[PDB]
């Protein structure tokens, strides 16, 4: 599977049927449709203590890596019922900067949309909980183009170490705090994981106040591979699902 025109999003539900589902990620968020449910409760972010360990290409995105084996870095409150641990972050991006992002606001497409993904601790472990409806909670944040975000830029400075599928880089130390927007204003609706094995565990919490990040930065998400050192080089870029079907849900806004 990827994203190109012959194993593409349309072609992921002959190996993927779940691709039809009745909770598909991500969905177009209507501003003006999503109400206000004056029941969520303050949302957490709890940062402090995370502690990164590594940075993967992965052929699809890169991933800056997590040690979960401990409560360090959690999301609690919101939407969710207990403790969810980060365990890693990545991003998709478009080609261009009219592009990019998998979630869209009344139809807008942002530059990119970075995901911090977490896991329910009742369930364990990652795999465990990628099998319940409540396993993982994302936290999605939109990118922009405009002013650098000077808390990415470490992120960009060792993408040239993992150019190609299957390079990684030590990558300790990185505090995710610097990639939050100032509001905690957030969308939430129940989703799925946006690539295969696009499974229903996902509750899905959008931030409404995007990030800027500046040309020169996502210029050079824009210079990774797809492909593995030595093959024919196909660039990083437009590795976003489009929205999908709304169905049976509601969005719920965390603000007024
Ligand atoms: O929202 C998502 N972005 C993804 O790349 C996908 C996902 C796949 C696998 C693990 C964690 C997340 O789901
Ligand atoms: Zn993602």
């Amino acid at each position: 599977w990827g994203y190109g025109k012959h194993n593409g999003p349309e072609h992921w539900h002959k190996d993927f049927p779940i691709a039809k589902g009745e909770r598909q990620s991500p969905v177009d968020i209507d501003t003006h449709t999503a109400k206000y449910d004056p029941s969520l409760k303050p949302l957490s972010v709890s940062y402090d203590q995370a502690t990164s360990l590594r940075i993967l290409n992965n052929g699809h995105a890169f991933n800056v890596e997590f040690d979960d084996s401990q409560d360090k870095a959690v999301l609690k409150g919101g939407p969710l019922d207990g403790t969810y641990r980060l365990i890693q972050f990545h991003f998709h991006w478009g080609s261009l900067d009219g592009q990019g992002s998998e979630h869209t606001v009344d139809k807008k497409k942002y530059a990119a949309e970075l995901h911090l993904v977490h896991w329910n601790t009742k369930y364990g472990d990652f795999g465990k909980a990628v099998q319940q409806p409540d396993g993982l909670a994302v936290l999605g944040i939109f990118l922009k183009v405009g002013s650098a975000k000077p808390g990415l830029q470490k992120v960009v400075d060792v993408l040239d170490s993992i150019k190609t599928k299957g390079k990684s880089a030590d990558f300790t130390n990185f505090d995710p705090r610097g990639l939050l927007p100032e509001s905690l204003d957030y969308w939430t609706y129940p989703g799925s994981l946006t690539t295969p094995p696009l499974l229903e565990c996902v509750t899905w919490i959008v931030l409404k106040e995007p990030i800027s990040v500046s040309s020169e930065q996502v210029l050079k998400f824009r210079k990774l591979n797809f492909n593995g050192e030595g093959e024919p080089e196909e660039l990083m870029v437009d590795n976003w699902r489009p929205a999908q079907p709304l169905k049976n849900r509601q969005i719920k806004a965390s603000f007024k």
